[PDB]
C-alpha cells in the first residue's frame, strides 16, 4: 500500500501515512497555496470550533483571494508578491483573539525549494499565550 | 503506486509527497519522529545540521531510541514515552534557557494517535520561543 509505504522525507523516512499524521498533530492552524496561488491543503490539527481562521473543503482548489474578505485583497496579494519575489522570508502578524482567548501569531513564508526558487506560500497560526503562562505557582 | 510529485489526499485538502517534505522543512521547529516499535525514523531539515538544538544525525536514523540517548537522558525519555503510550497525557512539556543558542527553548513531546485513539509513535517538536517575549507590549 502507497500509503504506508516508507519513503524519503527530511533526514530519514515517513510514510504518507505518518507525515499526515504528524501534520495533524502540530499545534498550529497550517495552510498552504500553491506557486499558481490555489489554496491546496490545510492540516486537522485545531478543533474547527477553536479555529481562528475559517477554513472549509470548499475553498480547497479556489484562488486564495477566497480566504479572505474582498476589503483585505489588496494586503494578501503585497504578501505574496513579496513572498514571491524574495524581499521577504516570512511575514508576521500578532493579535489578540478576544472570542478564542488566543494570542494569535501568524506566519506566510515562502517555501522555496533547495535552489532557492519559489514553491508557494505557508502560513501557519499559533496561539502563543501559554508561552506567557510558563512560571505559574498552579 | 504515486509517484513524490503528485498530489494525493492530506489533511483537509491535497499535497505531494515533496510539497508535504518542504512544509515539515519549512515549520519553525526541530521535529523527530520514533514509531510504535521504538524506532527514531524522521527528523526534519528545517536548520543545518551543526545548529540544532538536540543535535541529531543520520546515523541515528532506523536505530532503537535506547542508542540515540546517553544513559541519563535515556531513562526519563522512557518514562514520556510510557505516560504518552498509556493515555495518561496527550503532551509532556519542557523549557529552558540556552545561553549557547540564544534560544529559550520550549520541548513537546506528543502522543500521535490516529482517529480511533490507536498509538502510532511519539513526536517531538522544539521551538524557539525567546522570540515571543518581545510581543508581552502589544
Amino acid at each position: 500500500l502507497d500509503r504506508t509505504t516508507q519513503q524519503p522525507f527530511g533526514n530519514g523516512y515517513l510514510s504518507v501515512e505518518q507525515a499526515n499524521l504528524i501534520l495533524n498533530h502540530l499545534p498550529l492552524e497550517i495552510t498552504f497555496v500553491n506557486k499558481d496561488d490555489i489554496f491546496q491543503y490545510y492540516n486537522d490539527s485545531v478543533p474547527a470550533a477553536e479555529m481562528v481562521f475559517k477554513r472549509t473543503p470548499s475553498q480547497v482548489g479556489r484562488n486564495v483571494e477566497l480566504c479572505h474578505p474582498p476589503k483585505v485583497l489588496d494586503k494578501v496579494k503585497k504578501v505574496f508578491e513579496l513572498l514571491r519575489n524574495g524581499q521577504r522570508d516570512k511575514v508576521n502578524m500578532w493579535f489578540q483573539s478576544e472570542r478564542l482567548g488566543k494570542f494569535v501569531y501568524v506566519t506566510y513564508a515562502a517555501v522555496r525549494d533547495q535552489a532557492g526558487d519559489f514553491q508557494g506560500v505557508l502560513e501557519y497560526v499559533q496561539d502563543i499565550k501559554p508561552f506567557f503562562e510558563l512560571d505559574s505557582e498552579f
